[PDB]
Protein backbone atom coordinates (compact mmCIF):
# COMPACT_ATOMS: atom_id res chain seq x y z
CA UNK A 1 0.00 0.00 0.00
CA UNK A 2 2.85 2.38 -0.95
CA UNK A 3 1.90 4.86 -3.36
CA UNK A 4 4.94 6.33 -5.55
CA UNK A 5 7.76 5.20 -3.61
CA UNK A 6 9.16 3.23 -6.39
CA UNK A 7 8.51 0.46 -4.03
CA UNK A 8 8.07 -3.31 -5.67
CA UNK A 9 6.36 -5.54 -3.59
CA UNK A 10 8.30 -8.31 -5.19
CA UNK A 11 11.80 -6.46 -5.07
CA UNK A 12 11.43 -3.84 -2.67
CA UNK A 13 13.60 -1.04 -3.16
CA UNK A 14 15.48 -2.80 -5.93
CA UNK A 15 14.43 -1.84 -9.97
CA UNK A 16 11.97 -4.37 -11.26
CA UNK A 17 13.50 -5.63 -14.49
CA UNK A 18 16.05 -3.30 -14.94
CA UNK A 19 16.92 -1.81 -18.82
CA UNK A 20 19.63 -4.06 -20.27
CA UNK A 21 20.17 -2.15 -23.66
CA UNK A 22 20.55 1.36 -24.17
CA UNK A 23 19.39 3.61 -27.61
CA UNK A 24 21.50 3.25 -30.65
CA UNK A 25 21.98 6.99 -29.85
CA UNK A 26 24.70 5.36 -26.77
CA UNK A 27 26.12 2.31 -28.39
CA UNK A 28 29.82 4.20 -27.94
CA UNK A 29 28.86 4.45 -24.27
CA UNK A 30 28.09 0.87 -24.29
CA UNK A 31 30.91 -0.84 -25.96
CA UNK A 32 33.05 0.13 -23.41
CA UNK A 33 31.00 -0.22 -20.31
CA UNK A 34 30.45 -3.87 -21.70
CA UNK A 35 34.29 -4.62 -22.30
CA UNK A 36 35.79 -3.02 -18.89
CA UNK A 37 37.95 -6.29 -18.02
CA UNK A 38 39.29 -6.15 -21.32
CA UNK A 39 39.65 -2.29 -21.86
CA UNK A 40 41.55 -1.71 -18.24
CA UNK A 41 43.64 -4.88 -18.36
CA UNK A 42 45.03 -3.47 -21.80
CA UNK A 43 45.65 -0.34 -20.82
CA UNK A 44 43.21 1.27 -24.03
CA UNK A 45 39.88 2.18 -21.40
CA UNK A 46 41.30 5.93 -20.63
CA UNK A 47 41.85 6.88 -24.18
CA UNK A 48 38.57 5.50 -25.35
CA UNK A 49 36.89 7.52 -23.04
CA UNK A 50 39.19 10.41 -23.94
CA UNK A 51 38.34 9.52 -27.52
CA UNK A 52 34.62 9.73 -27.01
CA UNK A 53 31.88 12.46 -28.37
CA UNK A 54 29.81 14.09 -26.23
CA UNK A 55 26.39 13.45 -26.34
CA UNK A 56 22.69 14.80 -25.32
CA UNK A 57 21.09 12.98 -22.58
CA UNK A 58 17.71 14.29 -24.12
CA UNK A 59 17.49 10.81 -25.67
CA UNK A 60 17.37 9.06 -22.83
CA UNK A 61 13.43 9.16 -22.38
CA UNK A 62 11.92 6.50 -19.94
CA UNK A 63 13.05 6.33 -16.12
CA UNK A 64 14.80 2.94 -16.39
CA UNK A 65 17.09 4.11 -19.40
CA UNK A 66 17.87 7.21 -17.44
CA UNK A 67 18.97 4.47 -14.36
CA UNK A 68 20.91 2.12 -16.86
CA UNK A 69 22.78 4.83 -18.45
CA UNK A 70 23.55 5.81 -14.76
CA UNK A 71 25.12 2.48 -13.75
CA UNK A 72 27.25 2.43 -17.32
CA UNK A 73 28.53 5.58 -16.89
CA UNK A 74 29.14 5.49 -13.16
CA UNK A 75 31.19 2.33 -13.89
CA UNK A 76 33.14 4.22 -16.78
CA UNK A 77 34.17 7.06 -14.34
CA UNK A 78 35.06 3.71 -11.91
CA UNK A 79 37.25 2.70 -14.44
CA UNK A 80 38.46 6.02 -16.22
CA UNK A 81 39.49 7.07 -11.97
CA UNK A 82 41.19 4.01 -10.98
CA UNK A 83 42.65 2.47 -13.74
CA UNK A 84 44.37 -0.81 -13.27
CA UNK A 85 43.37 -0.30 -9.58
CA UNK A 86 46.95 -0.57 -8.22
CA UNK A 87 47.10 3.60 -7.47
CA UNK A 88 47.77 5.78 -10.64
CA UNK A 89 44.93 7.74 -10.29
CA UNK A 90 42.86 10.32 -12.48
CA UNK A 91 42.41 13.49 -11.20
CA UNK A 92 40.17 14.95 -13.98
CA UNK A 93 37.18 13.32 -15.72
CA UNK A 94 36.87 14.40 -19.33
CA UNK A 95 33.95 16.51 -20.41
CA UNK A 96 32.33 14.28 -23.46
CA UNK A 97 31.64 11.86 -20.53
CA UNK A 98 32.02 14.39 -17.51
CA UNK A 99 29.10 16.72 -18.59
CA UNK A 100 26.24 14.32 -19.61
CA UNK A 101 27.41 11.95 -16.50
CA UNK A 102 26.30 15.06 -14.23
CA UNK A 103 23.61 16.35 -16.38
CA UNK A 104 21.83 13.12 -15.88
CA UNK A 105 22.72 12.91 -12.04
CA UNK A 106 20.93 16.29 -11.25
CA UNK A 107 17.94 14.78 -13.55
CA UNK A 108 17.63 12.05 -11.14
CA UNK A 109 18.83 13.91 -7.92
CA UNK A 110 21.82 11.58 -7.19
CA UNK A 111 25.91 12.08 -6.74
CA UNK A 112 27.84 11.88 -9.96
CA UNK A 113 29.27 8.81 -8.38
CA UNK A 114 28.74 5.41 -8.98
CA UNK A 115 26.40 4.28 -5.86
CA UNK A 116 24.80 1.32 -4.18
CA UNK A 117 21.15 2.30 -6.42
CA UNK A 118 23.19 2.00 -9.41
CA UNK A 119 25.56 -1.54 -9.24
CA UNK A 120 23.16 -3.50 -7.00
CA UNK A 121 19.39 -2.37 -7.30
CA UNK A 122 19.99 -1.62 -10.89
CA UNK A 123 22.47 -3.97 -12.26
CA UNK A 124 20.60 -7.35 -12.52
CA UNK A 125 18.75 -9.28 -14.88
CA UNK A 126 17.05 -12.84 -15.08
CA UNK A 127 18.56 -16.10 -16.77
CA UNK A 128 15.02 -16.91 -18.06
CA UNK A 129 12.41 -14.59 -17.14
CA UNK A 130 9.90 -17.53 -15.94
CA UNK A 131 12.16 -19.11 -13.37
CA UNK A 132 12.25 -17.54 -9.35
CA UNK A 133 14.79 -14.98 -8.21
CA UNK A 134 18.16 -17.07 -7.07
CA UNK A 135 21.36 -17.02 -7.80
CA UNK A 136 21.53 -19.80 -10.57
CA UNK A 137 18.51 -17.55 -12.91
CA UNK A 138 20.41 -14.29 -12.06
CA UNK A 139 23.54 -12.24 -13.25
CA UNK A 140 24.87 -8.85 -13.42
CA UNK A 141 24.77 -6.75 -16.11
CA UNK A 142 27.78 -5.16 -15.88
CA UNK A 143 31.67 -5.71 -13.98
CA UNK A 144 35.23 -4.23 -13.45
CA UNK A 145 37.89 -7.16 -14.07
CA UNK A 146 37.61 -10.77 -14.86
CA UNK A 147 37.39 -12.63 -11.20
CA UNK A 148 36.39 -9.44 -9.27
CA UNK A 149 33.15 -11.11 -7.43
CA UNK A 150 31.19 -8.22 -8.72
CA UNK A 151 28.78 -10.62 -9.51
CA UNK A 152 28.71 -12.26 -6.38
CA UNK A 153 28.85 -9.08 -4.03
CA UNK A 154 25.95 -7.62 -6.13
CA UNK A 155 23.61 -10.24 -6.57
CA UNK A 156 23.69 -11.53 -2.40
CA UNK A 157 23.18 -8.08 -1.75
CA UNK A 158 20.30 -7.91 -3.87
CA UNK A 159 19.14 -11.14 -2.61
CA UNK A 160 19.07 -9.70 0.71
CA UNK A 161 17.06 -6.81 -0.59
CA UNK A 162 14.50 -8.93 -2.24
CA UNK A 163 14.26 -11.13 1.07
CA UNK A 164 13.36 -7.70 2.49
CA UNK A 165 10.57 -7.18 0.13
CA UNK A 166 8.30 -9.47 2.41
CA UNK A 167 8.57 -7.40 5.30
CA UNK A 168 7.99 -4.06 3.72
CA UNK A 169 4.95 -4.81 2.14
CA UNK A 170 4.06 -5.13 5.97
CA UNK A 171 5.31 -2.03 7.22
CA UNK A 172 1.53 -0.55 6.00
CA UNK A 173 -0.70 -2.42 8.21
CA UNK A 174 1.39 -1.95 11.23
CA UNK A 175 1.00 1.89 10.74
CA UNK A 176 -2.94 1.12 9.97
CA UNK A 177 -3.25 -1.89 13.57
CA UNK A 178 -1.90 1.19 15.73
CA UNK A 179 -4.08 4.31 14.26
CA UNK A 180 -7.13 2.07 14.37
CA UNK A 181 -6.15 0.63 17.85
CA UNK A 182 -6.05 -2.98 16.18
CA UNK A 183 -3.78 -4.56 19.01
CA UNK A 184 -4.04 -8.59 17.31
CA UNK A 185 -3.21 -7.09 14.13
CA UNK A 186 -0.21 -5.39 15.23
CA UNK A 187 1.13 -8.56 16.96
CA UNK A 188 0.74 -10.65 13.94
CA UNK A 189 2.47 -8.11 11.90
CA UNK A 190 5.24 -7.21 13.50
CA UNK A 191 5.88 -11.51 14.40
CA UNK A 192 5.48 -11.63 10.39
CA UNK A 193 8.54 -8.84 10.11
CA UNK A 194 10.66 -10.71 12.16
CA UNK A 195 9.90 -13.90 10.22
CA UNK A 196 11.44 -12.59 7.18
CA UNK A 197 14.10 -11.13 8.70
CA UNK A 198 15.15 -14.02 10.40
CA UNK A 199 14.54 -15.78 6.58
CA UNK A 200 16.96 -12.86 5.04
CA UNK A 201 19.56 -14.00 7.42
CA UNK A 202 20.12 -17.38 5.86
CA UNK A 203 20.53 -15.64 1.91
CA UNK A 204 23.41 -13.64 3.67
CA UNK A 205 25.22 -17.00 3.73
CA UNK A 206 25.28 -17.25 0.39
CA UNK A 207 28.21 -14.76 0.81
CA UNK A 208 30.90 -17.52 1.31
CA UNK A 209 30.32 -19.56 -2.08
CA UNK A 210 30.21 -16.57 -4.22
CA UNK A 211 32.91 -14.18 -3.42
CA UNK A 212 36.36 -14.47 -2.72
CA UNK A 213 38.66 -12.60 0.11
CA UNK A 214 41.73 -11.44 -1.95
CA UNK A 215 39.91 -10.72 -4.95
CA UNK A 216 37.41 -8.74 -3.13
CA UNK A 217 39.78 -6.94 -0.83
CA UNK A 218 42.39 -5.84 -3.38
CA UNK A 219 40.15 -5.77 -6.50
CA UNK A 220 36.36 -5.01 -6.00
CA UNK A 221 36.62 -2.61 -3.32
CA UNK A 222 39.40 -0.60 -5.00
CA UNK A 223 37.15 0.17 -7.99
CA UNK A 224 33.99 0.96 -5.29
CA UNK A 225 35.94 3.81 -3.84
CA UNK A 226 35.38 7.71 -3.89
CA UNK A 227 36.63 10.95 -3.25
CA UNK A 228 36.00 12.31 -0.12
CA UNK A 229 38.56 12.05 2.27
CA UNK A 230 40.27 10.14 -0.03
CA UNK A 231 43.93 11.07 0.22
CA UNK A 232 44.51 9.71 -3.79
CA UNK A 233 42.28 12.79 -4.67
CA UNK A 234 42.81 14.89 -1.63
CA UNK A 235 40.84 17.62 -2.87
CA UNK A 236 38.01 15.35 -4.87
CA UNK A 237 37.67 15.10 -8.68
CA UNK A 238 37.46 17.21 -11.64
CA UNK A 239 34.41 17.31 -13.62
CA UNK A 240 34.87 18.68 -16.72
CA UNK A 241 33.20 21.38 -18.05
CA UNK A 242 30.78 21.15 -15.08
CA UNK A 243 32.43 22.62 -12.45
CA UNK A 244 35.84 24.13 -12.30
CA UNK A 245 36.55 23.30 -8.70
CA UNK A 246 37.42 19.60 -7.80
CA UNK A 247 34.36 17.59 -5.96
CA UNK A 248 34.04 15.54 -3.40
CA UNK A 249 31.86 12.23 -3.39
CA UNK A 250 31.28 9.36 -1.04
CA UNK A 251 32.81 6.32 -2.70
CA UNK A 252 29.61 3.52 -2.41
CA UNK A 253 28.52 2.27 0.71
CA UNK A 254 25.56 -0.10 1.87
CA UNK A 255 24.94 2.36 4.24
CA UNK A 256 23.26 3.80 1.22
CA UNK A 257 20.76 1.10 1.25
CA UNK A 258 17.23 1.90 2.40
CA UNK A 259 16.40 -1.82 3.67
CA UNK A 260 18.56 -1.33 6.76
CA UNK A 261 17.89 2.10 7.42
CA UNK A 262 13.78 1.92 6.76
CA UNK A 263 13.19 -1.26 9.67
CA UNK A 264 15.36 1.17 12.09
CA UNK A 265 13.29 3.62 11.68
CA UNK A 266 10.24 1.64 11.43
CA UNK A 267 11.70 0.04 14.87
CA UNK A 268 12.23 3.42 16.51
CA UNK A 269 15.97 2.25 16.11
CA UNK A 270 17.38 6.31 16.08
CA UNK A 271 20.64 5.65 14.24
CA UNK A 272 21.21 8.95 13.54
CA UNK A 273 20.67 10.42 16.50
CA UNK A 274 23.65 10.87 19.04
CA UNK A 275 26.32 13.33 16.93
CA UNK A 276 28.42 10.16 16.54
CA UNK A 277 30.37 9.44 13.63
CA UNK A 278 28.55 6.83 12.33
CA UNK A 279 25.22 8.59 12.34
CA UNK A 280 26.45 11.38 11.17
CA UNK A 281 27.54 9.12 8.05
CA UNK A 282 23.95 7.15 7.91
CA UNK A 283 22.55 11.03 7.73
CA UNK A 284 24.81 11.52 4.92
CA UNK A 285 24.35 8.44 2.83
CA UNK A 286 20.49 9.27 2.59
CA UNK A 287 21.44 11.71 -0.18
CA UNK A 288 23.11 8.58 -2.42
CA UNK A 289 19.68 7.14 -2.38
CA UNK A 290 16.87 7.84 -4.68
CA UNK A 291 14.71 10.46 -4.00
CA UNK A 292 11.62 8.80 -4.14
CA UNK A 293 13.35 6.20 -1.62
CA UNK A 294 14.44 9.03 0.56
CA UNK A 295 11.14 10.80 0.71
CA UNK A 296 10.06 6.80 1.93
CA UNK A 297 12.37 7.79 4.53
CA UNK A 298 10.64 10.49 5.60
CA UNK A 299 7.47 9.39 5.95
CA UNK A 300 7.95 6.33 7.90
CA UNK A 301 10.01 9.02 10.81
CA UNK A 302 6.45 10.99 10.59
CA UNK A 303 4.62 8.20 11.31
CA UNK A 304 3.75 7.60 15.10
CA UNK A 305 6.61 5.35 17.11
CA UNK A 306 6.19 1.68 16.55
CA UNK A 307 8.22 1.06 19.76
CA UNK A 308 6.76 4.04 21.85
CA UNK A 309 3.77 2.40 21.23
CA UNK A 310 4.30 -1.01 22.49
CA UNK A 311 6.02 0.25 25.41
CA UNK A 312 2.95 2.01 26.46
CA UNK A 313 0.74 -0.78 26.68
CA UNK A 314 1.89 -3.08 29.22
CA UNK A 315 1.58 -5.82 26.78
CA UNK A 316 4.10 -9.10 27.25
CA UNK A 317 3.10 -10.59 23.80
CA UNK A 318 3.44 -7.01 22.16
CA UNK A 319 6.51 -6.48 23.70
CA UNK A 320 7.93 -9.68 22.59
CA UNK A 321 6.79 -9.36 18.92
CA UNK A 322 9.08 -6.00 18.68
CA UNK A 323 11.97 -7.86 20.42
CA UNK A 324 11.71 -10.31 18.07
CA UNK A 325 12.11 -7.99 15.00
CA UNK A 326 14.82 -6.24 16.71
CA UNK A 327 17.01 -9.47 17.41
CA UNK A 328 16.65 -10.44 14.17
CA UNK A 329 18.17 -7.15 12.85
CA UNK A 330 20.94 -8.05 15.94
CA UNK A 331 21.38 -11.43 14.23
CA UNK A 332 22.16 -9.82 10.89
CA UNK A 333 24.09 -7.23 11.41
CA UNK A 334 26.51 -9.80 13.95
CA UNK A 335 26.44 -12.03 10.71
CA UNK A 336 27.47 -9.11 8.74
CA UNK A 337 30.36 -8.25 11.32
CA UNK A 338 31.80 -11.68 10.74
CA UNK A 339 31.72 -10.98 6.96
CA UNK A 340 33.98 -7.94 7.38
CA UNK A 341 36.63 -10.01 9.59
CA UNK A 342 36.85 -12.33 6.87
CA UNK A 343 36.72 -10.50 3.67
CA UNK A 344 39.01 -6.89 4.90
CA UNK A 345 39.71 -7.30 8.31
CA UNK A 346 42.32 -10.68 7.73
CA UNK A 347 43.38 -9.78 4.21
CA UNK A 348 44.04 -6.22 5.18
CA UNK A 349 46.47 -8.21 8.10
CA UNK A 350 48.39 -10.50 4.89
CA UNK A 351 41.80 1.40 8.07
CA UNK A 352 39.73 -1.77 8.30
CA UNK A 353 39.66 -0.38 12.17
CA UNK A 354 37.83 2.42 11.65
CA UNK A 355 35.02 0.19 9.66
CA UNK A 356 34.30 -2.56 12.04
CA UNK A 357 33.76 0.21 14.87
CA UNK A 358 30.83 1.80 12.24
CA UNK A 359 29.13 -1.55 11.91
CA UNK A 360 30.05 -2.74 15.90
CA UNK A 361 28.14 1.35 16.70
CA UNK A 362 25.25 0.34 14.09
CA UNK A 363 24.56 -3.24 15.91
CA UNK A 364 25.69 -1.92 19.61
CA UNK A 365 22.47 0.40 19.19
CA UNK A 366 20.33 -1.84 17.27
CA UNK A 367 20.98 -3.73 20.14
CA UNK A 368 19.88 -1.48 22.90
CA UNK A 369 16.46 -1.06 21.64
CA UNK A 370 15.54 -4.30 23.27
CA UNK A 371 12.76 -3.43 25.49
C1 LIG B 1 31.91 -9.63 1.03
C2 LIG B 1 30.76 -9.21 1.57
C3 LIG B 1 30.60 -7.89 2.38
C4 LIG B 1 31.53 -7.06 2.88
C5 LIG B 1 33.07 -7.19 2.82
C6 LIG B 1 30.85 -5.97 3.54
C7 LIG B 1 31.45 -4.91 4.18
C8 LIG B 1 30.82 -3.77 4.65
C9 LIG B 1 31.49 -2.58 5.14
C10 LIG B 1 33.01 -2.37 5.20
C11 LIG B 1 30.55 -1.71 5.52
C12 LIG B 1 30.81 -0.30 6.10
C13 LIG B 1 31.19 0.65 4.97
C14 LIG B 1 30.04 0.73 4.00
O1 LIG B 1 28.91 1.00 4.46
O2 LIG B 1 30.25 0.53 2.77
C15 LIG B 1 29.25 -2.31 5.29
C16 LIG B 1 28.02 -1.74 5.55
C17 LIG B 1 26.80 -2.33 5.30
N1 LIG B 1 26.60 -3.50 4.58
FE1 LIG B 1 28.03 -4.81 3.93
N2 LIG B 1 29.49 -6.16 3.41
C18 LIG B 1 29.30 -7.33 2.71
C19 LIG B 1 28.08 -7.88 2.37
C20 LIG B 1 26.85 -7.31 2.60
C21 LIG B 1 25.58 -7.82 2.13
C22 LIG B 1 25.36 -9.10 1.29
C23 LIG B 1 24.62 -6.99 2.54
C24 LIG B 1 23.11 -7.18 2.24
C25 LIG B 1 22.28 -6.14 2.15
C26 LIG B 1 25.25 -5.91 3.30
C27 LIG B 1 24.64 -4.84 3.92
C28 LIG B 1 25.25 -3.77 4.55
C29 LIG B 1 24.58 -2.72 5.28
C30 LIG B 1 23.06 -2.62 5.50
C31 LIG B 1 25.49 -1.86 5.74
C32 LIG B 1 25.21 -0.58 6.57
C33 LIG B 1 25.57 -0.82 8.04
C34 LIG B 1 24.37 -1.34 8.78
O3 LIG B 1 23.21 -1.08 8.37
O4 LIG B 1 24.57 -2.04 9.81
N3 LIG B 1 26.61 -6.15 3.30
N4 LIG B 1 29.46 -3.57 4.76
N1 LIG C 1 39.51 -1.41 3.38
C1 LIG C 1 38.43 -1.23 3.09
C2 LIG C 1 36.97 -0.99 2.70
C3 LIG C 1 36.39 0.26 2.86
C4 LIG C 1 35.06 0.48 2.50
C5 LIG C 1 34.33 -0.56 1.95
N2 LIG C 1 32.91 -0.38 1.61
C6 LIG C 1 32.12 -0.95 0.52
S1 LIG C 1 32.70 -1.89 -0.65
N3 LIG C 1 30.71 -0.56 0.56
C7 LIG C 1 29.73 -1.02 -0.43
C8 LIG C 1 29.02 -2.18 0.32
C9 LIG C 1 29.26 -2.52 1.64
N4 LIG C 1 28.47 -3.56 1.93
C10 LIG C 1 27.76 -3.89 0.85
S2 LIG C 1 26.57 -5.00 0.27
C11 LIG C 1 26.47 -4.36 -1.32
C12 LIG C 1 27.39 -3.30 -1.32
C13 LIG C 1 27.69 -2.41 -2.52
C14 LIG C 1 27.98 -1.66 -3.38
C15 LIG C 1 28.36 -0.61 -4.43
C16 LIG C 1 29.47 0.35 -4.02
C17 LIG C 1 28.02 0.82 -4.02
N5 LIG C 1 28.07 -3.06 -0.13
C18 LIG C 1 34.89 -1.83 1.81
C19 LIG C 1 36.22 -2.04 2.17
Amino acid sequence: ISKEYHIDEEVGFALPNPQENLPDFYNDWMFIAKHLPDLIESGQLRERVEKLNMLSIDHLTDHKSQRLARLVLGCITMAYVWGKGHGDVRKVLPRNIAVPYCQLSKKLELPPILVYADCVLANWKKKDPNKPLTYENMDVLFSFRDGDCSKGFFLVSLLVEIAAASAIKVIPTVFKAMQMQERDTLLKALLEIASCLEKALQVFHQIHDHVNPKAFFSVLRIYLSGWKGNPQLSDGLVYEGFWEDPKEFAGGSAGQSSVFQCFDVLLGIQQTAGGGHAAQFLQDMRRYMPPAHRNFLCSLESNPSVREFVLSKGDAGLREAYDACVKALVSLRSYHLQIVTKYILIPASQGGTDLMNFLKTVRSTTEKSLL
